[PDB]
């Protein structure tokens, strides 16, 4: 009876914002987290406070590696819907948020094929499996019992067209993950599950620097000099799985204060 | 108090929802019509009858021409769209560019110079004199008096890319639409004034069946709510930006 | 037999450089100009006494206004730029849209003469220009038709991330990449190509440091080699598209 | 003073055509191939006859997969093509990263799964990143004085992405993610005067395993001469980006496309 949605790297900052705005809009979230344990089970324990049983959490390493028969990338994707399926029967949205961030310099041993596998599984190669699994559920379900309103959104990022210097692994996953939002869109039209992606420049920019080098960063985003807020990005995710939404597919709404319209 | 919109072109289709679903939002409309006199008229005694005082109409041709009463340019055309909204309310929050002409300017076999003030005029040439009147009007407000939401909405076109054969004026004019959507957002960011654009692709047909999803073309509320939602202050961190709402047509070749 | 290409604002700069490989390539080349007459002039002087009977010069203001006869109209003078060259050697194969009126129209604090300037140079008369050289071409009877039709439109790498302040001169490079678009597929049947070419920083009279490759604005040669390769017949499966000249400029952020 | 030009898939159609196109300027050529030995070594004979010791030719699995010696990673497959080019000529200056897998993987009804991904994405985009950092390295590890005047990297990616083949999403995505590629290294790579470049094809010659009433449907839809390219109307673009007429063009893509992606359905 309750719509259900399966968010990634749902513990903190914009995934956070993300699982509370979707929650709030009545959905059950599945919150899906790697490391932070404690992080998830918090926002876990907030939510079935508000609404019982509106929240659970399962852990999955999103990277393109075998785990633990040593278990694929794929299975552990399949599981993350699955795991909707078997606690409330349905998944009616699926926010690909989970993602890895840091350089991959091309001018300068184990630590090079695991930031491919990380960078690529999370960005790009685990919303590909994600979304597939998504799908044969949907395509599975008769249609006298689908859910009406099937929305997936992947988080690429406003600002990877003007890259960060030294970040290739990271940017190329994006632009793999924009290709994913057009291919997805066209294929699962027929079952009118939607897709599109949201693109934040600059948000909740972490502290971890000079107060100067902090407030320099933030003050190049032309609207309000600042980074935004994680429910200045969320807002728009929930806006686009609403019903309001539904002509809706195939398209990346950018989130950055006019960011990209900046040049150096 | 109410926050106001401008609507141009908001007698009929999109407009009139853009203006319906902007009205049910708690905004004051202005609503444009150039021919539409009687269908924007009864929208008005709609919305007024709603709420008292929430709708007025305005007539402007949006062409790039002169009109007489010394002859009157686009401009002051313009301008005075702008003025009729602090007049009668004291503030304009939210323009939306919407009225738009769109006929064919073939490239291959007089009165072409009306296509070129017509098409260009409605389309970008009026939308740029608009969001100038516009900005004046709220760099003129002394910073303690100005609303917290200001909105600038272009309508312009999921299809353009992939242009409609027979129809470069158009194309064009929407081209410079979207130019004037990144220039607006980057000069007006100092005083909060976001510009984005919303692009239909097929919308309430007057080739449905090869829209990718649903295999039709869309309401009016699927485009206008698009827009009213980049209004609100939910989209408060969104300019420069356009929203394709398209059905997945643009993601489709020959 | 020598093909004709036909180069707007063709005095200096650029539109010089451009004129230059063209004729280096062997085409005659009619040299538009509009207030640069001494230097059309003395560089169609140096093009002849290379090649006798392979340079022209022809005035034309490319604003989008009436001049001096009824008055002359931007379409009958786009026509007639057109027409001297048909007129001299009988044939126009190449187009470039290469003249640009470039200044500030702020938002914030002579603007129908901006308008009018900067738009007919940068998009109608682009427009106009394109209208009538497909025209001839399809006036023309096939078996005596050119081989390889080509215009090239003179866009800007950096109009999605605008010069704060140009406005009008950003919505006319984006109404001119939409005529590059529209053009091109209108005109494939008749084996006409159209591709834009978009400079970044070029021969500048202190943005140049950030430049990432050579951290130099381009020459005019490191540009108008690419307008001439894209008008050669290894380019002819080329049209539609757009090539950023820009030392990666438009990879950049603040 | 003879450049080296490393091509990717160079056996046979628009790689064949490219390193033929350089090979005509004046470049040695190292052909890379993976299942193509008689294409790979027939090309080379007929280049080499042209002019002495002007080609070579090295084999390489490119897909994202440790392969038979310790097992040999992608990276270093990758680092042994760049090394081959200094080994033979003292030289690498131009890079087309050409190879590419190109086949479904539908969304919609498993082996099949884990070794298409690891092809389709290694081919396509995380062989040409290698490949690249390695270009690049060796460039950075030659003192200036000596290092060539025109180093150029093009990317073969795709005019038609934007606009989805049906059915072939980890094509598409590995597209993407070379454009990223572009995009990135064009930056980073700057400072070295390495100029990183793209060029997209669209129906280039469309191989003819349908009923012909396809063949021609398909090639009918491309607005500028109702036909898929030849090979050189794609490698002459190639060759015009490597060439110094091209030398402040950096982390563009040029369509090769005839129009075709301009239409709609
Ligand atoms: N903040 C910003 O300015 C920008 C954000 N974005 C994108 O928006 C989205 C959300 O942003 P933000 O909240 O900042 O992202 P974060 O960087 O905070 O990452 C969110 C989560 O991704 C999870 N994650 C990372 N790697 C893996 C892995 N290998 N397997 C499984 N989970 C993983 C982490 O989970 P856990 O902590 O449980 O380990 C982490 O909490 C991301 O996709 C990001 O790329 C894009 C551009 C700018
Ligand atoms: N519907 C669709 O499928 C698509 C729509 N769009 C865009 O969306 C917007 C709205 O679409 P739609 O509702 O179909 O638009 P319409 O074609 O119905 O036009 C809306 C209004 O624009 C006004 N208008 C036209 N020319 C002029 C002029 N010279 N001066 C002043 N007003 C003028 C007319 O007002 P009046 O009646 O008062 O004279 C008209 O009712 C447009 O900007 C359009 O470009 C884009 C792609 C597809
Ligand atoms: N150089 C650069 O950095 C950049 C250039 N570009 C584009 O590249 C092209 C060439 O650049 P560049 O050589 O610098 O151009 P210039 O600014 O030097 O101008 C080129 C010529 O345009 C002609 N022109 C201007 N206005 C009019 C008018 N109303 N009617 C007729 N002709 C007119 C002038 O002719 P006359 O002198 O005879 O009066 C002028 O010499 C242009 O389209 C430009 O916008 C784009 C981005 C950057
Ligand atoms: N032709 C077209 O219409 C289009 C082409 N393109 C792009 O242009 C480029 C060239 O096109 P085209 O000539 O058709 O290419 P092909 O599809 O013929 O493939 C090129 C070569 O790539 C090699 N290859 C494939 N998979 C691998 C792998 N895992 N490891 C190493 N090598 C591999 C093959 O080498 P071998 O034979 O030695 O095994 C093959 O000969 C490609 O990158 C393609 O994606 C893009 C859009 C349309
Ligand atoms: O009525 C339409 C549909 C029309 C349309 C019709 C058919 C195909 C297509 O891409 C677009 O697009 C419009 C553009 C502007 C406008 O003011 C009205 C319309
Ligand atoms: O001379 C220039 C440089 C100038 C410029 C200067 C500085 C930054 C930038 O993006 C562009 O751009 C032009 C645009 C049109 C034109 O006709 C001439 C120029």
């Amino acid at each position: 009876t309750v719509p259900v949605a399966l968010v990634t790297g749902a513990a903190k900052r914009l995934g956070r914002s993300i699982a509370e705005g979707l929650h709030a809009e009545g959905y059950a979230v599945c919150l899906h987290y790697h490391r932070s344990a404690a992080e998830a089970n918090a926002l876990s324990a907030t939510l079935n406070a508000r609404r019982p049983n509106s929240a659970i959490t399962v852990q999955a390493d999103l990277s393109n590696v075998a785990t633990a028969a040593p278990v694929t990338l794929f299975t552990r994707c399949a599981e993350l819907v699955a795991a909707c399926y078997t606690h409330w029967g349905r998944c009616d949205v699926l926010v690909n948020n989970a993602s890895s961030f840091y350089p991959t310099p091309l001018l300068r041993r184990e630590a090079m094929e695991t930031a491919t596998a990380d960078l690529f599984g999370s960005n790009a190669i685990a919303p590909y499996f994600l979304i597939k699994a998504f799908a044969h559920r949907v395509a599975g379900t008769p249609a006298k019992h689908r859910g009406t309103n099937y929305s997936i959104i992947n988080m690429v990022d406003a600002m990877t067209n003007q890259p960060l210097l030294g970040y290739t692994i990271y940017t190329m996953a994006k632009g793999a993950l924009e290709g994913l939002t057009r291919s997805a869109a066209l294929e699962l039209a027929p079952l009118q599950i939607r897709v599109n992606g949201v693109g934040p420049g600059l948000s909740v920019l972490v502290d971890d620097m000079p107060p100067a080098v902090w407030e320099g960063h933030r003050s190049k985003v032309p609207l309000y000099q600042r980074d935004s807020s994680a429910a200045e990005v969320s807002d728009v995710v929930i806006f686009l799985c609403s019903s309001k939404a539904k002509y809706i597919t195939g398209t990346c709404v950018k989130v950055d204060g006019g960011y990209s319209l900046t040049r150096a």
